[PDB]
């Protein structure tokens, strides 16, 4: 007969609560009364119940904490309990969650008696943090008017919140902490919460104010990530640090490293990005064994009121696709705000599972501290200009209760201000050998080719795939896939952790690497050969993400930024659906050093190549990453330099290469960590190279000696003779296979030469004019199996007629404009294909104007 | 005691249900049975019940429909009936649905007894259309082993259930069905549902298969949008077309049109647009009143396991936010497919509201018609190899009940082939006057610069704004928001319906439009005064939407595409982030005509202008969409044609747009209507020349006989005397105003010529070259407040060049490059700013070399 309602309350309580601030604006955009709850002695007739009732003694269920110490109550009591327990200024969103200890536990923190109750000493020190974030608002407010400060006005009591979070995980035992943070109370945190000299504070106000920088504390470590103005873009990057200390602490199960995000309430219900993040949340991969979020309710966004903003109740519903409980609280109460914020962490250093606290307040002011909100909401502000701040009302709380002396709290205000008034006037290298010995080849190759567990049996075409790993390797020669082993097991042996991440890795999305090896017979059974191949390795770690584009980028991001000594790696199933993770490109990997000096070196690897199988299964969009290059094109280096290579690589926002040998792909990967310092790479991986006839590399370029090639000149008989050569021809990528063929075809050996560019970004200037010069006479080219307002054409042709003096045209010989990658139909590629290779290998294309 | 039992039959039915069609792999992804179901007579412990229990009758409450015509059945009934219903080829997740109404409805549905049972007609129609798909499947893949089609095979139900839904709508009143669906069984329902001629669809197999493109079928119309292969991406297309549709047809609460779209499971879960799609569905200015969601759970997405892929249990739990109602199948049992795709259109014509149908099925082959699944999943596929095909055990069934005699059932089969073999063998203009006579614009000025509505009060700052607005309209003189006003007007004059969408357009982001009038002291009373200004006009709306920057986008370019007769704007914060929303206009707004045929006109508004606000409140990124564009810099067109401005506007893919002075922005959005045909126009509104004192225009720019001007030519003095004028100079924005500030304090008049250029794509040929001509003796320059690296160097430089006959060069007068798009430092922007005027003015600055 109770149990029914108590379940009504635990499931119901929340939108019945006086969580609203001001009194008027409610909060789950719905004033009605749901039937389940007791408003009035008339309701009981839903449960069947009646007014006779509400004094019989009533046992209560194992279920139900409230009767502290008591086993039967009677019914008033009850109601009253309940009531104050889950309909006051605390509620709590929890029933969704299936799990029956973790309902218990939050049931025990959330509906006992006299559990709330604090010390004198806290409701001092609370005092305390409450008038130093007052004073400091209104300090800045006065000494700072005609400015956009994005103030916390209206609620002050964020910063005791953050405060008790990193007091109870540092006494649970967490040792660093991970905090990322939107624009607002951005100062109050970085001189409150997170202690910082109050000169320097207000020193970056007045310049490099824009900047959202990097604030680090060393007795707990606090770390304060920067963070752009695109709303939730950096929940992601938070989640990869916190992953890759926890790694590199040796924290198994996360009990030292702790995360912390800030959200606002109309952001937190309006971007897609926050599923995505919710969703890797539980993956073994990308677990970090628990976030706390902690979610500010002003119920406004700029302008916009909630019932335009969103389709669901509260600004906090996607926490629940997860499992994950909520908690909302009114700022007004400072008292239940610290209760919830100790919950929170008790819950997540018990569980390990993620929490989200709302903490419902309002907005003082208009957005920025000189707009103007009368305009659109008149009600609101008139409610608001007619209610005393929260500071007044619990100093006049505390004054009445005796904790605190008006003169001393007087003196703290006094003392506070000469504080801030004093700290106001104090205020104002070479390149290295990537090469190897032949015997770690052979054992890397031998080792690949075979399968190391003795009962361990695989598929027939997976034999056959092995078989002709071991030829290759008998025959000193490596494909693709062996490279890839070669490189990564001989970074592993150095101590190198390598990890490799995105869709379908594993197994490649063209069924060419076969990294993990599956068993027919028994269900998990898994082998990856990779780990054996020395006793003493850095580990090695392949993973599958899901189909978010734009948080598995992120976490990757944020991983690559805890270690230097660590190589990162995103493979995209192809090359076009990068696009949905433009904005980690835009803000993030793009201005990482030239605005917040950190650094990076994530290695981006995307299929690239024109085949037939579609418009937009076809092209990585290489003219958008060339484009967004702090290159000037019409200023030539100085090519006499010591080095320049590596001067020229060490001034540079990234690196873009174009592999088409696996010689080269073996390289890049290896100077990418032996250089002292740390760049992001782009790689444009082939399609159809990968099981080329031709596409192989013998041992001889990856022996002691050997360094990476930016530009490989053209070997054959137009080397020999190089004054009878014609038509000097550029391409990148496959295009090169598909020109040599018809060479052949055409017997135009001797009379075309033909140049792969595999580092695009930044350009080799030296080694372009070197080769230029090797031929006098030779009408320079670049092909294109893109189209010409896509490719590379727009990037190197300035940079092509910059190398030289201007004293050559650069022509074109590739498809012709469209506004599509590429057609959608069979007959036309094969036609186009043919007018691409008439212009090459047929002379006078160009010359027939004169 | 009985009510807590069914209550959580309720709430956990689904998780036990037999919906894996594989006794091997699961659904939820957890095999533990939760102790809530009474899977043995051991756990009637946990509601207290025992084995004695079993038979005493007990009374049934008023939420539970198991019964008929019964009201107390004994135990061991309500246990079986609740299994059979709950935990039996069908799951329903409908309880965290709190409206009682529709919990009660869907109850009765699924939870009342002899509701399934069908006719012999309606099991003879199912087995025609089960027959139809498959042999159409297997002719498929006889005719065409080698191709890496999508296939069906393993859920061959889809197309009933399809067939079942548009009958239900067609019964219930619906007279118009928009669809979209993913690759994986297009061909299929473009054949049995949207009925086609074979013999197109044979021939359009082997050629143009490629592109998605539109099949239309006129008594329900049918139709089936063009969608890319980005999963997800076409979902609030749809629903701007449902909308726009549902507008014209007059159709306020959309009884005659609907919305079904379809979705893998793996995309359904990973994908964040899904959630921002939920979130537009409630807002009242995008409720399409119901869209049909089917899911199609195969449990596997390429080769990814289930497990690595998601944290929520099901793949459909993103609709758990807007208690829209689910349902889960298995696709071997057709009639609770039937049943249940019955219920979906029920609930949708009833409630108003979404629903989605979850089908669990399996994947007979690999991702595409010749992959190998072996290497992945060895245990899945040797257990699929083991399976009969739904259509064999269902021909079983009815055979061994007599329902269709075998010789029948193979009569159908060869004759249906007879088609297949049948079909196989047979298929192998000017530019228009924008100006408006005087009257019509004081009428305009007039109504928008006072209040309409008599007992309405406004604030004090929004009454001198009009008292501004009054005193320019008096004076002959328009303003940007007057400007909007006019235009908006003229345009309601003619009938046009005009829509504004986006973020805090209402009042305006920079608070200058203030086109909604909101009342001091009443309570809602809102106030626009444009819909008060002709007797008869078309209707005006203005809506605030969400912070998804991607959800709305699509939604605004689906509303643009129903009807010709419309305006559509969408309006951005700032133009920073529309990159959030790149995928949209990467697969859609760009290759929208050159792909698929269907036209748009959507207008698209993006604040650009770099003021020191930030590195990323800043810029709007032209260098982006100015490289998406099927022109060829290196060919100079005929400008000698009779028109060159209508015939070269009618070959491009959209335009491009950056208006200062408030007439071209007039004349321009009345162009876009006026025109015979309709294509996308983006602007880039400026920030800071809102409230310049001279950015004003005059009534003479706005009067009959005035046309928009493309290229605005060089007035003032130096015109007068052209032979004397140095340095000529082009622009494009605000900075004109800021040169010639300066111009006025070097004294330089007489010596600099500046001109602007409003429209960037199509590029002016032929205007610029007279105006260069005009000035023969003076060096060309380039003048922006962007870096070298952005904004629209790289554009123009090779247009400019090309206009030209390459004879002087184009020189450059604005920022270095950088790796941001603006600074962070206060300090540095004066003297960056100041650099650049004076380079900009000084007259050696590139004549210092000879
Ligand atoms: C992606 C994106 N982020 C940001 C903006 C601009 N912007 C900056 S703050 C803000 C309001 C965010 O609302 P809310 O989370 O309620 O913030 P609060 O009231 O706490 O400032 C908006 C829209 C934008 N147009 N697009
Ligand atoms: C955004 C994006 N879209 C598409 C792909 C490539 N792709 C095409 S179909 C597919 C499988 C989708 O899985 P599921 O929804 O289970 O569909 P099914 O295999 O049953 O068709 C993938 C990953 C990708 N990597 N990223
Ligand atoms: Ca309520
Ligand atoms: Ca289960
Ligand atoms: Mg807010
Ligand atoms: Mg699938």
């Amino acid at each position: 007969a109770v149990q029914s309602l108590i379940r009504a309350y635990q499931i119901r309580g929340h939108h019945v609560a006086q969580l609203d601030p001001l009194g008027i604006l409610d909060a789950d955009l719905d004033s009605s009364v749901p039937a389940d709850i007791i408003s009035s002695t008339d309701k009981l007739g839903f449960y069947g119940l009646d007014e006779s009732d509400l004094d019989k003694v009533f046992h209560l269920p194992t279920t139900t904490f409230i009767g502290g110490q008591e086993s039967a109550l009677p019914l008033r009591e009850i109601i009253r309990r309940l009531e104050m327990a889950y309909c006051q200024h605390i509620g709590v969103e929890f029933m969704f969650i299936n799990d029956l200890e973790q309902c218990q536990w939050i049931r025990q923190k959330f509906e006992t008696p006299g559990i709330m109750q604090f010390t004198n000493e806290e409701k001092r020190t609370l005092l305390a943090r409450l008038v130093r974030s007052t004073r400091f608002e209104e300090f800045l407010q006065r000494k700072w008017s005609s400015e956009k400060r994005f103030g916390l006005e209206g609620c002050e009591v964020l910063i005791p919140a953050l405060k008790t979070i990193i007091d109870k995980s540092s006494e649970n035992g967490v040792d660093y902490v991970i905090m990322g943070m939107p624009h607002r109370g951005r100062l109050n945190v970085l001189a409150n919460v997170i202690r910082k000299e109050l000169e320097q504070i207000f020193c970056q106000f007045d310049s490099k104010l824009e900047a959202a920088d990097e604030g680090s504390g060393d007795n707990i470590t606090l770390s304060l990530v920067a963070n752009p103005s695109h709303l939730e873009a950096a929940d992601p990057v938070v989640m990869g640090k916190t992953k890759a200390e926890q790694f590199y602490c040796g924290d198994t199960e996360g009990k030292k490293v702790m995360s912390i995000l800030l959200h606002g309430d109309a952001a937190f219900a309006g971007q897609g990005i926050v599923y995505e993040t919710f969703h890797l949340s539980d993956l073994p991969s990308y677990t970090t064994h628990g976030t706390v979020h902690v979610v500010v309710n002003n119920q406004i966004g700029f302008t916009t009121d909630p019932r335009m903003a969103r389709s669901s109740p509260y600004p906090t519903d996607v926490a629940r696709v997860v499992n994950a409980p909520i908690f909302h609280v009114n700022s007004d109460d400072p008292e239940a705000v610290m209760y919830v914020c100790k919950v929170a962490a008790e819950w997540r250093s018990t569980f390990h599972k993620d929490v989200v606290v709302d903490l419902v307040c309002y907005r003082r002011n208009g957005h920025n501290e000189m707009d103007e909100p009368m305009f659109t909401q008149p009600l609101m502000y008139k409610q608001i200009r007619k209610q005393k701040p929260v500071l007044q009302k619990y100093a006049e709380l505390l004054v009445s209760q005796g904790v605190v002396n008006q003169p001393e709290y007087e003196e703290e205000i006094s003392k506070y201000d000469k504080i801030c008034e004093e700290a106001f006037a104090r205020s104002k290298m070479s390149c290295p050998s990537t090469g190897l010995t032949e015997d770690i080849l052979t054992h890397i190759g031998n080792v690949a080719s075979s399968v190391p567990v003795e009962n361990f049996t695989i598929h027939g075409g997976l034999s056959r795939i092995l078989k002709t790993r071991g030829e290759m390797v008998k025959n000193r020669t490596v494909d693709w896939a062996l490279a890839e082993y070669m490189a990564f097991g001989s970074l592993l042996k150095e101590g190198i952790h390598i990890r490799l991440s995105g869709q379908d890795v594993e197994r490649g999305t063209f069924s060419h690497r076969h990294h993990v090896l599956h068993d027919q017979n028994v269900d998990k059974r898994t082998c990856i050969p990779m780990n054996h191949l020395w006793p003493n390795q850095a580990p090695y770690t392949v993973c599958n993400s899901s189909l978010s584009e734009y948080g598995v980028l992120g976490f990757e991001l944020g991983f690559a930024m805890a270690s230097p000594n660590a190589l990162v790696l995103w493979e995209a199933q192809f090359g076009d659906f990068h696009n949905t993770a433009q904005c980690i490109i835009d803000q993030f990997i793009c201005p990482g050093q030239a605005k917040w000096v950190r650094q990076n070196g994530i290695v981006l690897l995307l299929p690239h190549g024109m085949e037939g199988m579609g418009p937009e299964h076809s092209s990585a969009r290489p003219e958008r990453f060339l484009q967004m290059c702090n290159d000037d094109p019409d200023v030539l280096p100085d090519l006499k330099e010591a080095n320049f290579d590596i001067n020229q690589l060490y001034d540079c926002n990234w690196v873009v290469v174009n592999c088409s040998t696996p010689g080269n792909f073996f390289h890049v990967l290896r100077r990418q960590i032996l250089l002292p310092f740390r760049k992001p790479l782009i790689i444009f991986t082939p399609k159809s190279l990968l099981r080329h006839p031709e596409a192989r590399s013998s041992f001889d370029e990856m022996l002691p000696g050997t360094h990476f090639q930016r530009v490989i000149p053209e070997d054959g008989p137009a080397a020999q003779n190089p004054e009878n050569v014609k038509r000097l021809l550029f391409c990148t990528g496959k295009v090169y296979y598909d020109l040599t063929r018809e060479r052949k075809a055409r017997d135009m050996v001797g009379q075309v030469a033909i140049t792969r560019i595999e580092q695009l970004s930044p350009f080799p200037f030296d080694l372009l004019l070197k080769e230029v010069q090797k031929y006098p006479n030779a009408e320079l080219a670049w092909c294109q199996e893109e189209h010409k307002n896509q490719g590379y054409y727009d990037y190197v042709k300035p940079r092509l007629r910059t190398t030289i003096s201007r004293a050559k045209p650069v022509w074109y010989a590739g498809r012709d404009p469209a506004a599509a990658p590429a057609t959608g139909n069979k007959k036309t590629h094969l036609t186009e294909l043919q007018r691409l290779l008439d212009t090459a290998f047929d002379l006078d294309v160009f010359k027939n104007f004169s």
